C-alpha cells in the first residue's frame, strides 16, 4: 500500500491521474519524482521548467553542477539527483524530442531507467512539447517498465484522450 490517491489502474503496474506532476509530488513526497530533462539538464520549460520553478532553482543550480563535472546524459539515458522540496529524489530522463529531429525509437531505453526503482512518480516522456504521439508513449511505458509508475498528465482534454484510447 502506497500514498497515491484518485489513480486509474491502467495495468497491474501503471496508474493515471489528471494531475500536476509537482503537486502531486507536494502532496505524496514520493522516493522518486521523474523529470522530462534533456541532455543538458537545462530546466527552461514543460514538465522541466515546472519541477524546477516550484523547487525555487535549486534543481537548476544543482544540475548545473551535475553537468559541469560529468557532461551532458544521452538521449535515453538518465541520471538520479536530489528531489529538493519535492521528493527524496528526482530520476532526471531524456526522451527523445522530436522538435529537435531525435530518434522516437529512444523512447523505450528512457522508459527502462525507470526499472533501477521500485516506485516512481512520472509524467509522459517525449509527449507535450517533446513533440512525440503520446498514445504512443503511453503504449511504450506500459510495454517497457515493469515497476509501479504513476503517471500524472496536467492536461485535462489529453488524459481524457488517453484513457478512452488505452488497449
Ligand atoms: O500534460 C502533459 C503531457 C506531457 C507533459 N505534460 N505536462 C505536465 N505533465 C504533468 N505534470 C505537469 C505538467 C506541466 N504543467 C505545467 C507546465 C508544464 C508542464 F509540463
Ligand atoms: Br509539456
Amino acid at each position: 500500500v502506497n500514498s497515491f490517491s484518485g489513480y486509474l489502474k491502467l495495468t497491474d503496474n501503471v496508474y493515471i491521474k489528471n494531475a500536476d506532476i509537482v503537486e502531486e509530488a507536494k502532496k505524496v513526497k514520493p522516493t522518486v519524482v521523474v523529470n522530462a530533462a534533456n541532455v543538458y539538464l537545462k530546466h527552461g520549460g514543460g514538465v522541466a521548467g515546472a519541477l524546477n520553478k516550484a523547487t525555487n532553482n535549486a534543481m537548476q543550480v544543482e544540475s548545473d553542477d551535475y553537468i559541469a563535472t560529468n557532461g551532458p546524459l544521452k538521449v535515453g539515458g538518465s541520471c538520479v539527483l536530489s528531489g529538493h522540496n519535492l521528493a527524496k529524489h528526482c530520476l532526471h530522463v531524456v526522451g527523445p524530442n522530436v522538435n529537435k529531429g531525435e530518434d522516437i525509437q529512444l523512447l523505450k531505453s528512457a522508459y527502462e531507467n525507470f526499472n533501477q526503482h521500485e516506485v516512481l512518480l512520472a509524467p509522459l516522456l517525449s509527449a507535450g512539447i517533446f513533440g512525440a504521439d503520446p498514445i504512443h508513449s503511453l503504449r511504450v511505458c506500459v510495454d517497457t517498465v515493469r515497476t509501479n509508475v504513476y503517471l500524472a498528465v496536467f492536461d485535462k482534454n489529453l488524459y481524457d484522450k488517453l484513457v478512452s484510447s488505452f488497449l
